[PDB]
């Protein structure tokens, strides 16, 4: 369907992060625990990148820390 490019989540929570990825139209995703300096729940980032344009109907991996 529609592109949309990928929101940038870094810091945010995951349920936040999921909020504003809808607001895109984004809905689905896998999710992944990565070692990080971010106090554990906050999202470092996800795959695809933040800034790539991809289906809104593609899913989308948020890296979690877990500290």
């Amino acid at each position: 369907p529609a592109t949309k490019d990928i929101p940038d989540v870094a810091g945010q929570t995951v349920d936040v992060a999921q909020k504003n990825m809808n607001v895109y139209g984004f809905t689905k995703f896998s999710q992944a625990s990565v070692d990080s300096p971010r106090p554990a729940g906050e999202v470092t980032g996800t795959n695809p990148p933040a800034g790539t344009t991809v289906p809104v109907d593609s899913v989308i991996e948020l890296q979690v820390s877990k500290g």
